[PDB]
C-alpha cells in the first residue's frame, strides 16, 4: 500500500512537471 | 480502495487537463 501511494504522488508529480 | 481510486480520478483528470 505504502508503494502504491508512493507511485501515485510520483504520478501526480511527474503530471504537475508538465504545467 | 478508495484512496487508490481516488487518486486514478485524480491522474485522469490531470491526463485531461492536457488537451
Amino acid at each position: 500500500d505504502s508503494k502504491l501511494n508512493d507511485l501515485k504522488s510520483l504520478l501526480k508529480e511527474i503530471a504537475n512537471n508538465i504545467k
